[PDB]
């Protein structure tokens, strides 16, 4: 495995999820704001 | 100071930007088809 593995993954696996998910939210806000 | 490092960054730094941009796009599509 990796050196940090848990440590690095602990702050990498969820970080990405938030980025993608959060991004989706933005799109919705923009769209719903259209009409 | 790792195995990939260089080869890793070459496909790690840009991937993030694409993820967010692509993600936001998804939201916009879904949102525009709300009301």
């Amino acid at each position: 495995g990796g050196i940090f593995s848990a440590e690095f993954l602990k702050v990498f696996l969820p970080s990405l999820l938030l980025s993608h998910l959060l991004a989706i939210g933005l799109g919705i806000y923009i769209g719903r704001r259209l009409t």
